[PDB]
Order: C-alpha cells, then sequence, then structure tokens
C-alpha cells in the first residue's frame, strides 16, 4: 500500500511538547517544540515516515475507567484507531502494555516529590505522618495509579489520605499542580515524574525544590496500536538514537542548556 | 504439547548469580544464589513454567565476531536454541535487539568508573587525557562496544587507546577487572556498569569507588529467542514485579542489607 501519513498523538507538557512563542502564526507541525518535537522528526527520519502532530483531544495520558472499561487520554487515541504513534512522556506500565505496543525507554524516571522551598518536608514518609501540607497527583496519569494500587505502608496511607482529601488535591495537568505548589505558600506539595520536577526546578521563579529520592524506576516508551508493523523499526530507532548519544543530547538541550536559575 | 524444562542461560557475576557457600554438596538450581536466581523463581511463578539454571558455557555475556559474524555468550546460546531464556544483567542493545527479544529493561544503569581509593581521577575526561593510570573494560560485552562506536570526543580518545594499549587493558571476567584495580595501587581504572560497581564498593575490603556521572543510561533485560512464545508472559511478568515493588526489594536484599562498608 502507498505511503500514508503517520498520525503522531502527543501531549502539551513541558518541554516535551510546548508551543512556539509565534505559534498563532505558524501551522502544523512548526507550532510546537520541544524534546517530543526533536524526538519525532529524529524517529520519521530513520524510519522514512512522514507525520502530523496532534495534540490529544482531551489533554490526558491514558487510564481505563473502572466502570466503562474505556481508555481516555493518548492510550485511547491509539487503542480506538484515531492515532498511529504516541510520542509523549508515556509511561511504560502493565496495564498499558496489555492493550498497546511500546519500545524499549527512551528516558528512565521516578515518581518524585515537588515542594515550594522552605517546605519542612524531605519525604514520603513525612508527608504521610502529617496533615497540614496537602499533597496530590495528576488524574489519569501513570502516578495516581501508583498509589492506587500500591501496598507499600506509606503509599498506601497516603492514597488513602489523596483518594478522599477536601478540597480535591487532584489536578488536571502538570501545570495545574505546579501552580498549586507555588501559590499555596508551602501547604500543598506535588507528587510527579522526576523528569518534569527536574525541569521546573530550573525553570522561573526557582521557587520548587525536588526532595527525597524516587519512589519507583521505570521508564517512557513510544506506544504504537497493539500490532502495527510500524512498532518494530521504531523501537530500532529509540535504540540507534539512544546509542549515538542523541538522546542524551535532547535532555541537556530542554533541561539544562535552558536553565534559567544558574 | 506437553510442558517441558525451561532452559536458563545466565553468568558467575555478583550479585546477580553466586556461588552458594555449600555449593559442592548442593546440586541443580540450589547451587546458586543472588539476584537473577531470585528473579528467576519470580518469573517462572508468575508464568507458570519449571526451569533449570545453567552457566553459559564460555563465560560471556555476548557479542557477534566481526570476521565470522558468529555469536557467543548468552546471545550465542539463545541464537542457536541452546537455552530458552537468559536471565543475566544482559544489557539491551540494538545489535541484540535485532537477533533476540528483550522484555522491558528490569534495571536501569549506566556505564561508570572504578577507582582504587586515591586515584587522581575525577572524571573519563580525565581518564583520556593522562597516560600513568591505565584503564580498560570487559570482553564480549557492552561496555567494550559502547567505546568502541563511540563518536564522543572524549570516548573515541579512550578507544584509540585502549584498543592498543599494552599489556592488554582488557579482562575476561568483571571480578577480574576488579582485582586488578586492588592490586595495581591505583595504576589501573576499570570501566563497567554502575549496577556492579556500587556493589563492589560495598564489599569487603571496601578498597574502591564509583567516581563521576555515568557516561551512557540503558537497561537490563530478559531475553528470549526471537518469535519464542514465552516473551510475552515474561515481559508482563517483569511489569507486575516492577510495579509491586519486588524488584526494588532485590535490589536492597543483594546491594545494601548485605553492604560491608558500615
Ligand atoms: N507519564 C505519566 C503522566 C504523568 C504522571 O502521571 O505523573 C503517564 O504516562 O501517565
Ligand atoms: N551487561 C554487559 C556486560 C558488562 C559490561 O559490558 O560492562 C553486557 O550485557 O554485555
Ligand atoms: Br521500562
Ligand atoms: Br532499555
Amino acid at each position: 500500500g502507498a505511503n500514508k501519513t503517520v498520525v503522531v498523538t502527543t501531549i502539551l507538557e513541558s518541554p516535551y511538547v510546548m508551543m512556539k512563542k509565534n505559534h498563532e502564526m505558524l501551522e502544523g507541525n512548526e507550532r510546537y517544540e520541544g524534546y517530543c518535537v526533536d524526538l519525532a522528526a529524529e524517529i520519521a527520519k530513520h524510519c522514512g515516515f512522514k507525520y502530523k502532530l496532534t495534540i490529544v483531544g482531551d489533554g490526558k495520558y491514558g487510564a481505563r475507567d473502572a466502570d466503562t472499561k474505556i481508555w481516555n487520554g493518548m492510550v485511547g487515541e491509539l487503542v480506538y484507531g484515531k492515532a498511529d504513534i504516541a510520542i509523549a512522556p508515556l509511561t511504560i506500565t502493565l496495564v498499558r502494555e496489555e492493550v498497546i505496543d511500546f519500545s524499549k525507554p527512551f528516558m528512565s524516571l521516578g515518581i518524585s516529590i515537588m515542594i515550594k522551598k522552605g517546605t519542612p518536608i524531605e519525604s514520603a514518609e513525612d508527608l504521610s505522618k502529617q496533615t497540614e501540607i496537602a499533597y496530590g497527583t495528576l488524574d489519569s496519569g501513570s502516578t495516581k495509579e501508583f498509589f492506587r494500587r500500591s501496598k507499600i505502608a506509606v503509599f498506601d496511607k497516603m492514597w488513602t489520605y489523596m483518594r478522599s482529601a477536601e478540597p480535591s488535591v487532584f489536578v488536571r495537568t502538570t501545570a495545574e499542580g505546579v501552580a498549586r505548589v507555588r501559590k499555596s505558600k508551602g501547604k500543598y506539595a506535588y507528587l510527579l515524574e522526576s523528569t518534569m520536577n527536574e525541569y521546573i526546578e530550573q525553570r522561573k521563579p526557582c521557587d520548587t525544590m525536588k526532595v527525597g529520592g524516587n519512589l519507583d524506576s521505570k521508564g517512557y516508551g513510544i506506544a504504537t496500536p497493539k500490532g502495527s508493523s510500524l512498532g518494530n523499526a521504531v523501537n530500532l530507532a529509540v535504540l540507534k538514537l539512544s546509542e549515538q548519544g542523541l538522546l542524551d543530547k535532547l535532555k541537556n538541550k530542554w533541561w539544562y542548556d535552558k536553565g534559567e536559575c544558574g
């Protein structure tokens, strides 16, 4: 069959995908910049396809409704055939691996704690043993599922608190979670992946920090519909780009070369 | 077809696979202990197979002879059908992914530098810009291939030195490389994966240390022959064990609960 345009689903998540400054006057793929935008171009080059970047319609990574069993987010766009590939900071998880294909990981990370500077919190155990400082996670993502499923004493205690906290401690986007840390004068801490935490730590106004070690160890992968013929070539491209040092170069470009806090 | 015993290829590499103290009086799988021995039992349980642990015949991880194109080590045992699965600290690489199947990674790591304490070396750049202190890597492994293929200025310079150094700076086993660091009074440094470096740093006589950051970022995966029906179930088992915290528990058990340097 003749080549067709590969539909790429992704998510507005800094520094992976961001609107360029002049984006209102730009169109198509040129509206966007970031780590995943650069990565998409590299994957397309090595695999030999043309592509269109599209921002996921519901703004979500992907979770399965416990009642209706329907997948939302970027995972849903792959499951229902609305996109051909997802190039995003999409965490490789068991429940997702059962319904979509993943490349080997292009980035390693773990769940981490973001505080406003000066907050008297050093660890998840600290958060779990107090109630003055609220804390939460992103909706429809792997971090929330981590706490929902954990049998580790500290993390189960944190989940029991978060699921019933009022007002809600869950946010719709990472940016909302970060904004809540910044505006809460230290009374809200945010549970997010170390990649995004470390990025924000280097962005103005330089008022947040990552505390403690990571709570787990996992990776982001490029996702394709289960059984898609594109997955094999995409996986080999990730491995080649990793071994050539390109992924390290892109991490340095978007996290630290552009750091704003010194 | 009726179930048959799964032949597991692995390698004597501490703390992944080690001879038990009384091993001369033990037989079968009971001769061995370590992270990979525990992991094998967990994978077998979740996938529902019986298995026999076998130590790779040539003691190697796996490389392809540039002339004869033949694979040695554990990769060769899978390629030629002498083993059904490899449960070992086997690095996921492009050239291996082309000939065998890999699970998603069960451990993350990077290449690192081991010195005898007091050696005046802090980085790969330091090693590359001097000649008093020799340095080398393991034969037939992914670290040697890393330096052989690198186009990064510092690492290419190090390869050009290592490939022609006399006497040879390459070793046959990790243990030989560690012993050479310890006996060379600081005149040999060893390039090895951070996992093994960090383990040795916590073992008697506590005379080595890991210096500098990791040179790359990658992972170990469970390997199966290409197209093997076992790979799918093995991959889901790794992800479940990761998410249940078992891999973290096993890392703590074999690296740090058993640390000997404080
Ligand atoms: N990377 C996560 C989203 C962010 C988070 O959950 O912290 C996912 O794929 O669901
Ligand atoms: N894990 C490596 C062996 C150790 C090394 O090369 O440093 C491999 O799979 O080849
Ligand atoms: Br992973
Ligand atoms: Br990997």
